[PDB]
Order: structure tokens, then C-alpha cells, then sequence
């Protein structure tokens, strides 16, 4: 891709509330929510364990649309 997407900078445990340290930004294949998108993501809870590495996507957080 060349759009870069949210990706997770460490395990994040089901259920867990966002915050700035665990998520990076990286051009990954297939694209996730956007880079620019991390700040409004704080503070929104994950539904599922998201692993080191794994690309964040719109239904793996609770609330989010965009």
C-alpha cells in the first residue's frame, strides 16, 4: 500500500483501553484503520487480543466507525 495503517507497537489484551504507546504507525498489507486516525482511537476499548505486529482494523475496536 503507500497509506500507512495502525498496527500495534505490543500485545494488547482483550478489552483493553488504547493507548498512545501501543500504537505505531506502518505501511501494511491489508490496509487497517488509518495513521491518522491513532489519536481519536485513545481510550477505546479492543474486543479482541491484538498481538505485536497485527494490523488494527474497524472491528477489533468498540465504537469506532469512521
Amino acid at each position: 500500500m503507500a497509506q500507512a495503517s495502525v498496527v500495534a507497537n505490543q500485545l494488547i489484551p482483550i478489552n483493553t483501553m488504547l493507548t498512545l504507546v501501543m500504537m505505531r504507525s506502518e505501511v501494511v498489507t491489508p490496509v487497517g484503520i488509518p495513521a491518522e486516525d491513532i489519536p481519536r482511537l485513545v481510550s477505546m476499548q479492543v474486543n479482541r487480543a491484538v498481538p505485536l505486529g497485527t494490523t488494527l482494523m474497524p472491528d477489533m475496536v468498540k465504537g469506532y466507525a469512521a
